[PDB]
């Protein structure tokens, strides 16, 4: 299942639980940019799969802000668990940074992240 | 000036409560805003954005299964509040369906939103 | 109805030309007008659209590298020409730079353009 | 290093010719490797790209549209080709369909190809 520590091919650290509910919580480590220590993260997923073979629809939040730095921004991953002997969830994600409105036509990156229970 | 309803371009509503934690909750629905059509979000936002005209960096997600209705997918919106008389939320956004991994390639949509308090 | 002088929101200049063969040839441009500024443009559109109602998809590329400038990057504008009263071409669009593997997570901004045959 | 055969992760064939001019040309077999599955490329790369280690950006589009077929759709393709022994084009993409106004937050997914000099 979802719940547990994922790492993504960067050697970020996704360490997530999820509720009955439908909820994602927990907690994500960046292995790059402007980011030290854990940041919290709260995201949503399919509870009720479709049983075809179709993967679990997902999705969560990080703003990072923690009580040791801020960088004034906030990334989204979108994506999917794909269950099996080696289990992942696909995204890609979308990185948005507080701009001045001059800036904000570049306020967004986007890429994609694979995430296994194993680091790279 | 993040707490309250928001309206897109489109007649979706969403309704938010931005706490001091850095959470977001609240809940996405339609003009409508009929039972079928309201769904759980989750997200977070920078609660200490800086104060050089920046915007505020957040943002959400909304996993499209409610007690009457599953698409089995799940949308995030990354972006950032422009505050103000014409206050503005304005996003990017990543809508994941679960698919099988021959339909992968095709799981994912991308689009924008633009929100603002006046219901439309 | 493609060929023509568009604007995006922001008001850069996109001369375009298209063939009738599917080919889009021009050039891209800042609105101070100067030949620094301005930057081959090459892709492709549907040469026979649908007779739906439907808008007619279109792509295409600009290397930001000129006489004058090269900025080691590149804009790829996906979307869809949009006829009747006031044409319009609506795109989202992806710019990667040239990156480090280390920094490669990061080489890619996204947004969206919109364009008309009027300045905004 | 740009010009030859590249093949991506699912199959696909992409001929490129690198011109001096900056210009991407050649053909996308979206198959191995009939007629009907070709469709013509256009692009731009970086002609004087840096040889500090970064990659050489670039992009390209297919209309998909040939004389057999015609899926009144684009797909851009924004990315970097990083040379060496084992060389790569990675790319992220846009898809557009054309579609009415309508169904139009729903004409574009995203995804991410990565191509090799050598069959997958
Ligand atoms: C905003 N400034 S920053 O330097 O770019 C920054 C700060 C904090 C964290 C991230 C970060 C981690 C991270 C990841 O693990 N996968 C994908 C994206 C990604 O972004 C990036
Ligand atoms: C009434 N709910 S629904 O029709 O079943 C449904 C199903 C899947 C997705 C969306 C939906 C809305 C919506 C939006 O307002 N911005 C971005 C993505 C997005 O997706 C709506
Ligand atoms: C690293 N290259 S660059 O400095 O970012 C660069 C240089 C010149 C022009 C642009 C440019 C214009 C432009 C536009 O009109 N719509 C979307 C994207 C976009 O990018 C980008
Ligand atoms: C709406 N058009 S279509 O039916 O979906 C279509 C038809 C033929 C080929 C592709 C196609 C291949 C392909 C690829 O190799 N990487 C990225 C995107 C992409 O799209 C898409």
């Amino acid at each position: 299942g979802i719940t547990g520590t994922w790492y993504n091919q960067l050697g970020s650290t996704f360490i997530v639980t999820a509720g009955a509910d439908g909820a994602l919580t927990g907690t994500y480590e960046s292995a790059v940019g402007n980011a030290e220590s854990r940041y919290v993260l709260t995201g949503r997923y399919d509870s009720a799969p479709a049983t075809d073979g179709s993967g679990t629809a997902l999705g969560w939040t990080v703003a990072w802000k923690n009580n040791y730095r801020n960088a004034h921004s906030a990334t989204t991953w979108s994506g999917q668990y794909v269950g099996g002997a080696e289990a992942r969830i696909n995204t890609q994600w979308l990185l948005t940074s507080g701009t001045t409105e001059a800036n904000a036509w570049k306020s967004t990156l986007v890429g994609h992240d694979t995430f296994t229970k194993v680091k790279p």
